[PDB]
């Protein structure tokens, strides 16, 4: 049993919510929350640009140490930081983002990151401002994700869509 509430179960463990995924994270204090990512951990909008707003850019400034420690992230790939007050630990991942050409296929290994936590709040990954179909996210989600993963979709017209065309 979890905190998570109001979640449509789509299959044994993805569940889904028209929510904004800032207010949530507020209210569930969830282990991980999973931030939409790009590989300068760059937090200007989108998902990265509101969970690092409500941090008062704390998240921001932990990213800027992280990659002048370690140098960019690769699409795909992640990294674990702080959740500062919205998570114990906020997973940064990058999903690719079309409108920068990047691998579509590379969507299904964004995915294979949350197998490493038991239990996740997150987005779905190139989806909004990244220039994916969310519908195709979604698809790769349920099929890639074996770990428990609760899903906040920000816009509740494309929150319909997606159930109602969820197979
Ligand atoms: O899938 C969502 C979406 C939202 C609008 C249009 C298309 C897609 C993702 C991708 C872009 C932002 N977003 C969010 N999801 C959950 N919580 C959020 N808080 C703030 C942003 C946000
Ligand atoms: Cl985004």
């Amino acid at each position: 049993v979890n905190s998570f509430s109001g979640y449509l179960k789509l299959t044994d463990n993805v569940y889904i919510k028209n929510a904004d995924i800032v207010e949530e994270a507020k209210k569930v204090k969830p282990t991980v929350v999973v931030n939409a990512a790009n590989v300068y951990l760059k937090h200007g909008g989108g998902v990265a640009g509101a969970l690092n707003k409500a941090t008062n850019n704390a998240m921001q400034v932990e990213s800027d140490d992280y990659i002048a420690t370690n140098g960019p992230l690769k699409v795909g790939g992640s990294c674990v930081l702080s959740g500062h007050n919205l998570a114990k630990h906020c997973l940064h991942v990058v999903g690719p983002n079309v409108n920068k050409g990047e691998d579509i296929q590379l969507l299904k290994s964004a995915y294979e990151n949350f197998n490493q936590h038991e239990v996740l709040l997150a987005p779905l990954l190139s989806a909004g401002i990244f220039g994916a179909d969310p519908i195709h996210s979604l698809r790769v989600c349920v099929d890639t994700v074996r770990t428990n993963v609760y899903l906040a979709v920000f816009d509740k017209n494309l929150y319909d869509k997606l159930v109602s065309s969820f197979l």
